[PDB]
Protein backbone atom coordinates (compact mmCIF):
# COMPACT_ATOMS: atom_id res chain seq x y z
CA UNK A 1 0.00 0.00 0.00
CA UNK A 2 1.39 3.56 -0.46
CA UNK A 3 0.48 6.80 1.51
CA UNK A 4 -0.60 9.90 0.13
CA UNK A 5 -0.86 13.11 2.28
CA UNK A 6 -4.10 14.90 3.18
CA UNK A 7 -5.57 17.62 5.60
CA UNK A 8 -7.81 17.69 8.13
CA UNK A 9 -11.06 19.90 7.07
CA UNK A 10 -13.40 18.54 10.11
CA UNK A 11 -13.61 15.37 12.49
CA UNK A 12 -16.89 14.19 12.77
CA UNK A 13 -16.97 11.63 15.03
CA UNK A 14 -14.88 8.73 15.69
CA UNK A 15 -14.63 7.04 12.58
CA UNK A 16 -15.64 9.80 9.82
CA UNK A 17 -14.41 13.21 8.68
CA UNK A 18 -13.60 15.52 6.13
CA UNK A 19 -10.42 15.65 4.91
CA UNK A 20 -8.78 17.91 1.48
CA UNK A 21 -7.28 15.11 -0.41
CA UNK A 22 -5.70 15.95 -3.79
CA UNK A 23 -6.92 19.84 -3.08
CA UNK A 24 -10.32 18.36 -3.22
CA UNK A 25 -12.73 18.41 -0.09
CA UNK A 26 -13.83 14.87 1.01
CA UNK A 27 -15.59 13.01 3.83
CA UNK A 28 -13.57 9.87 4.76
CA UNK A 29 -14.59 6.09 6.61
CA UNK A 30 -12.19 4.33 8.46
CA UNK A 31 -11.49 1.08 6.73
CA UNK A 32 -12.24 -1.98 8.96
CA UNK A 33 -13.41 -0.71 12.21
CA UNK A 34 -16.67 0.69 13.41
CA UNK A 35 -17.19 3.52 16.50
CA UNK A 36 -20.56 3.47 18.31
CA UNK A 37 -22.88 6.21 16.66
CA UNK A 38 -23.33 9.58 18.08
CA UNK A 39 -25.92 10.82 14.96
CA UNK A 40 -28.45 8.17 13.11
CA UNK A 41 -31.55 8.44 15.34
CA UNK A 42 -32.07 4.77 14.10
CA UNK A 43 -29.05 3.65 16.35
CA UNK A 44 -28.83 6.16 18.78
CA UNK A 45 -26.24 7.23 21.11
CA UNK A 46 -24.39 4.47 21.48
CA UNK A 47 -22.08 4.63 24.65
CA UNK A 48 -18.74 5.41 24.18
CA UNK A 49 -19.13 7.01 20.86
CA UNK A 50 -18.92 10.46 22.33
CA UNK A 51 -15.36 8.73 23.69
CA UNK A 52 -14.40 7.27 20.40
CA UNK A 53 -15.10 10.81 18.75
CA UNK A 54 -12.90 12.52 21.47
CA UNK A 55 -10.20 10.34 21.11
CA UNK A 56 -10.19 10.62 17.37
CA UNK A 57 -10.77 14.35 17.39
CA UNK A 58 -7.68 15.31 19.60
CA UNK A 59 -5.52 12.86 17.47
CA UNK A 60 -6.28 13.87 13.71
CA UNK A 61 -6.46 17.76 15.32
CA UNK A 62 -3.39 17.67 16.84
CA UNK A 63 -1.33 16.41 14.33
CA UNK A 64 1.27 17.96 11.92
CA UNK A 65 0.99 15.41 9.36
CA UNK A 66 -2.21 13.61 8.29
CA UNK A 67 -1.73 10.50 5.04
CA UNK A 68 -4.47 8.59 3.72
CA UNK A 69 -3.36 4.95 2.69
CA UNK A 70 -6.32 3.21 0.20
CA UNK A 71 -6.47 -0.65 0.24
CA UNK A 72 -6.46 -3.04 -2.93
CA UNK A 73 -10.26 -2.65 -3.55
CA UNK A 74 -12.40 0.00 -3.75
CA UNK A 75 -11.94 3.41 -2.82
CA UNK A 76 -15.27 4.35 -1.74
CA UNK A 77 -17.96 3.34 -0.42
CA UNK A 78 -21.77 3.54 -1.55
CA UNK A 79 -22.43 6.92 0.20
CA UNK A 80 -19.27 8.68 -1.83
CA UNK A 81 -17.46 8.24 1.28
CA UNK A 82 -13.19 7.31 0.81
CA UNK A 83 -11.91 4.31 2.42
CA UNK A 84 -8.78 4.11 4.08
CA UNK A 85 -6.31 3.76 6.94
CA UNK A 86 -5.71 6.84 8.34
CA UNK A 87 -2.39 7.86 10.28
CA UNK A 88 -1.90 10.91 12.04
CA UNK A 89 1.59 11.77 12.54
CA UNK A 90 2.59 7.71 11.83
CA UNK A 91 -0.06 6.28 13.98
CA UNK A 92 -2.76 4.95 12.74
CA UNK A 93 -6.09 6.24 13.37
CA UNK A 94 -7.83 2.71 12.84
CA UNK A 95 -5.68 1.05 15.16
CA UNK A 96 -5.46 3.07 17.82
CA UNK A 97 -9.33 3.26 18.57
CA UNK A 98 -9.39 -0.34 18.27
CA UNK A 99 -6.29 -0.77 20.75
CA UNK A 100 -8.08 1.53 23.12
CA UNK A 101 -11.38 -0.48 23.16
CA UNK A 102 -13.29 2.41 21.19
CA UNK A 103 -13.63 0.87 18.17
CA UNK A 104 -14.78 -3.20 16.83
CA UNK A 105 -13.61 -4.72 14.01
CA UNK A 106 -15.94 -4.31 11.72
CA UNK A 107 -17.29 -4.52 8.20
CA UNK A 108 -14.32 -6.89 6.22
CA UNK A 109 -15.08 -6.86 2.83
CA UNK A 110 -12.29 -8.41 0.99
CA UNK A 111 -9.94 -7.71 -1.26
CA UNK A 112 -9.91 -4.28 1.38
CA UNK A 113 -8.91 -6.67 4.52
CA UNK A 114 -4.88 -5.80 3.97
CA UNK A 115 -4.76 -4.96 7.59
CA UNK A 116 -6.84 -7.22 9.23
CA UNK A 117 -5.47 -9.22 11.38
CA UNK A 118 -3.05 -6.77 12.50
CA UNK A 119 -6.13 -4.99 13.68
CA UNK A 120 -7.41 -8.71 15.71
CA UNK A 121 -4.66 -8.74 17.28
CA UNK A 122 -5.23 -5.13 18.55
CA UNK A 123 -9.15 -5.86 19.45
CA UNK A 124 -7.65 -9.22 21.15
CA UNK A 125 -5.54 -7.31 23.47
CA UNK A 126 -8.37 -4.78 24.51
CA UNK A 127 -10.91 -7.54 25.04
CA UNK A 128 -8.16 -8.98 27.39
CA UNK A 129 -7.69 -5.80 28.85
CA UNK A 130 -11.53 -5.49 29.30
CA UNK A 131 -11.15 -1.93 28.03
CA UNK A 132 -14.05 0.40 27.20
CA UNK A 133 -16.25 -1.15 25.07
CA UNK A 134 -14.91 -5.00 26.61
CA UNK A 135 -15.75 -3.81 29.49
C1 LIG B 1 -16.12 0.82 6.67
C2 LIG B 1 -17.17 0.46 5.60
C3 LIG B 1 -18.47 0.86 5.72
N1 LIG B 1 -19.39 0.65 4.70
C4 LIG B 1 -20.85 0.86 4.83
C5 LIG B 1 -21.50 -0.26 5.56
C6 LIG B 1 -22.64 0.44 6.20
O1 LIG B 1 -23.77 0.53 5.28
P1 LIG B 1 -25.31 0.76 5.85
O2 LIG B 1 -25.29 2.14 6.32
O3 LIG B 1 -26.12 0.58 4.65
O4 LIG B 1 -25.43 -0.33 6.86
C7 LIG B 1 -22.11 1.82 6.53
C8 LIG B 1 -21.40 1.77 7.89
O5 LIG B 1 -20.76 3.06 8.16
P2 LIG B 1 -20.96 3.86 9.60
O6 LIG B 1 -21.99 4.15 10.56
O7 LIG B 1 -20.35 5.17 9.22
O8 LIG B 1 -22.35 3.49 9.04
O9 LIG B 1 -21.15 2.11 5.48
C9 LIG B 1 -19.04 0.02 3.51
O10 LIG B 1 -19.83 -0.14 2.56
N2 LIG B 1 -17.71 -0.38 3.46
C10 LIG B 1 -16.72 -0.18 4.40
O11 LIG B 1 -15.59 -0.55 4.16
CA1 LIG C 1 -19.83 4.05 12.91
Amino acid sequence: LHKEPATLIKAIDGDTCKLMYKGQPMTFRLLLVDTPETKHPKKGVEKYGPEASAFTKKMVENAKKIEVEFDKGQRTDKYGRGLAYIYADGKMVNEALVRQGLAKVAYVYKPNNTHEQHLRKSEAQAKKEKLNIWS
